[PDB]
């Protein structure tokens, strides 16, 4: 029933027990496994999921069966019965947030699950306000460029009404401009939110990166756009420590990583408005961002500076660009003092973080393909290492975009 | 939606949903509760079923189905089950199954190449002796001075009660992994056991880090006999790099023929415990795995100091940088001395085109997406945007119980 899970550059051997926790079923059966996609496919059950939650609290906290922790289930219990839902405290809601990155599979910089800033965003009533509180945000997180950690959560689902919501996928975007030529200037992957941010009376620039505005809803409301003040938002222009022309390109890449879009779960409670922020592993920019082809799509431009060999597969002109462009990123972001994670560092210290997992908890949630970096896969440590993927609450979902 | 898996991509946007999937009859580890998708290792009623599935599929492949012939065959095989609990397969039979067993192997990136294998029969082998000569004459078939061949030879089948034919080595060509006083290894540390095999059995071993291993080869009930290959038979390429002239003098070399020795081959329930295949290398399998893995021969140090890089610092990316030379460097000696090999980009590229066949052919394609993506540069690759569906068909390559 326990997993044996195996090191094969090491040859070591732990067993998952933490998986037995899980509550909700992922998107594998015994007939076939379902692991490589992206995306997946009453009272009782309420109150049941905020019991199991409020035990990981005061287990937590070391109070685990004592009174504070039995007069804390009848709050529960007594605001359930009687209104078919109940809120969570302060410091109960800033357990479920570290402990929903914790337990996120697809996260790499989980070593630092516990150092996060929590801000209480309970009290927003408009899109207004939303736009305040995202400001702040940004303002903290970003700090000079020594990045910090950061969540703020806006007012929980309810079901007489509509939800809180950030429409863009993060607080920072570049756009994507679908041109007369079929092309797309800027960033192909935000094409239909800078439609969006357009229809909603935003004057678009021209830019390969302009960045967007925001559209905030409160419930039952058109979404509003506010347009985040420059001095606010931290970029990095992207030159090359040996390479003169990288420069020229004109390629830059904001601090901070800044999810926007996805639900918080804490028992039984759901925030469709609670967004995080980090700091970049510089593959998320050098690899993805910039050489993905339905990306910014730069692995030839940069390979012909490069002189490099178009012609033929087997020259690896685009393995040789892709890592200049990674060491570009790493570079720039470490001369503008801006905090950023390389994917050999960030690995290493997962593997940590993995190590951890088993003594405090009996394993860690992995999901392979998302913690192995997608260039020099093998030459990381968690390429050798086994993983088990599950889900643990308090999680983070994907939800419906809001249009 | 089809009330089947819809399966992604996500460079291109496009879909399919896999109906072959349906056709799975053996479970593999994952459930509901857990994805364990990452690990590496997972009575006459039983194959009966088997028997008559696989005659079926055989049957359905050459637009036979239902004919007097296909319910003759069946009918064949149930008589044959019925009074020796085993049964034969024919040696049209034999083909359609290798490869479709290859087909059907959800690790390999090479499958476009399914259809193109030469099935030696090696079923009437009945010594140590001749499984010899059936290796040496597949050897020399399939490396063809270089142009390489894809091929399988099959020795025969579990029979009850009597012992198997064994290959112990895990590949034909293997380099020997001496352990030092030192606590290290010379040659290649994968390869210690085998090594320390051989040498109990009585081969005199090498003192180098490129030493080809000899044969362990087990005919039925018997202790296994050692089998040194003569060296004008294992195609060796010596590496140099195009431009960093002291690469050669690093004295790296590999052998030309990827060959697979101790997997179990299942057809229709019958277990074919020896039957070794081979193909041509994918570029980084020698490159990066081979040579850069820590617990391999571990060079990308050795070239960053070489290449004059700051080791000291994950942030130089010299692990990267060295890691994309010794990969060209591999690319570029086969070629030299023209030795078939395929880059990660290429193979990929056709894995592509080999899932957009199997859609319109069988209606997916059974795929492991963390052994298909390549370990240099998987994002660059489109096989890493491809959202892919893994499940157990027979025909099949099983991994087996190491004999001793
Ligand atoms: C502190 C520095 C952090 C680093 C270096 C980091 C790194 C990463 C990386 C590389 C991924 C895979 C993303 C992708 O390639 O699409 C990821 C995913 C994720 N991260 Fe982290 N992260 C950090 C902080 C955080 C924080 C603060 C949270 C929440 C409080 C968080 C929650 C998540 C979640 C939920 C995912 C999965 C989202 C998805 O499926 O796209 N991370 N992270
Ligand atoms: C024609 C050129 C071929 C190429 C380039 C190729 C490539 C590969 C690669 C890269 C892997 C992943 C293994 C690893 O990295 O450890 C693999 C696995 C596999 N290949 Fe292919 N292959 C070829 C031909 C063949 C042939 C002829 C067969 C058998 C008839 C075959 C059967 C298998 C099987 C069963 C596996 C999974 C077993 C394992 O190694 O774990 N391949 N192949
Ligand atoms: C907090 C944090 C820090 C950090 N360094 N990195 C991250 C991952 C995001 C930024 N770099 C990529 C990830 O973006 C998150 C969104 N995931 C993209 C895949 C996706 C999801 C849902 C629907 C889709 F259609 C597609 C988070
Ligand atoms: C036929 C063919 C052609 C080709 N290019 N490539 C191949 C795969 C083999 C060679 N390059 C790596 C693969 O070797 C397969 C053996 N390893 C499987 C994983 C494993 C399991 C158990 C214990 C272990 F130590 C390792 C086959
Ligand atoms: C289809 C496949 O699952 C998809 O391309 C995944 C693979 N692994 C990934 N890993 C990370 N970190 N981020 C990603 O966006 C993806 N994409
Ligand atoms: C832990 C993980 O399952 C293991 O290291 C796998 C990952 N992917 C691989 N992919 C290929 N092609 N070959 C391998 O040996 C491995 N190793
Ligand atoms: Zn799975």
């Amino acid at each position: 029933k326990f997993p044996r899970v195996k090191n094969w550059e090491l040859g070591s051997i732990t067993y998952d027990t933490l998986c037995a926790q899980s509550q909700q079923d992922g998107p594998c059966t015994p007939r076939r496994c379902l692991g490589s996609l992206v995306l997946p496919r009453p009272a009782e059950q309420l109150l049941s999921q905020a019991r199991d939650f409020i035990n990981q609290y005061y287990s937590s906290i070391k109070r685990s069966g004592s009174q504070a922790h039995e007069e804390r289930l009848q709050e529960v219990e007594a605001e359930v019965a009687s209104t078919g839902t109940y809120h969570l405290r302060e410091s109960e809601l800033v357990f479920g947030a570290k402990q929903a990155w914790r337990n996120a599979p697809r996260c790499v910089g989980r070593i630092q699950w516990g150092k996060l800033q929590v801000f209480d965003a309970r009290d927003c009533s408009s899109a207004q306000e939303m736009f305040t509180y995202i400001c702040n945000h940004i303002k903290y997180a970003t700090n000079r460029g020594n990045l910090r950690s950061a969540i703020t959560v806006f007012p929980q689902r309810a079901p007489g009404r509509g939800d809180f919501r950030i429409w863009n996928s993060q607080l920072v975007r570049y756009a994507g401009y679908r041109q007369q030529d079929g092309s797309v200037r800027g960033d192909p992957a935000n094409v239909e939110i800078t439609e969006l941010c357009i229809q909603h009376g935003w004057t678009p620039g021209n830019g390969r990166f302009d960045v967007l505005p925001l559209l905030l809803q409160a419930p039952d409301e058109a979404p509003e756009l506010f347009v985040l003040p420059p001095e606010l938002v931290l970029e990095v222009p992207l030159e090359h420590p040996t390479l003169e022309w990288f420069a020229a390109l004109g390629l830059r890449w904001y601090a901070l990583p800044a999810v926007s879009n996805m639900l918080l779960e804490i028992g039984g409670l759901e925030f469709s408005a609670a967004p995080f922020s980090g700091w970049y592993m510089s593959t998320e920019i050098g690899t993805r961002n910039l050489c993905d082809p339905h990306r910014y799509n730069i692995l030839e431009d940069v390979a012909v500076c490069m002189d490099l060999d178009t012609r033929t597969t087997s020259s690896l002109w685009k393995d040789k660009a892709a890592v200049e462009i990674n060491l570009a990123v790493l570079h720039s972001f470490q001369l503008a003092k801006v905090t950023i994670v390389d994917h050999h560092a960030a690995t290493v210290s997962f593997m940590k973080h993995l190590d951890n997992e088993q003594k405090a908890r009996g394993g860690c949630p992995a999901d392979w393909a998302w913690i192995v970096p997608p260039i020099s896969g093998s030459l990381t440590p968690v390429f050798h290492q086994e993983m088990v993927n599950y889900i643990l609450s308090p999680a983070f979902r994907y939800q419906p975009d809001p249009w």
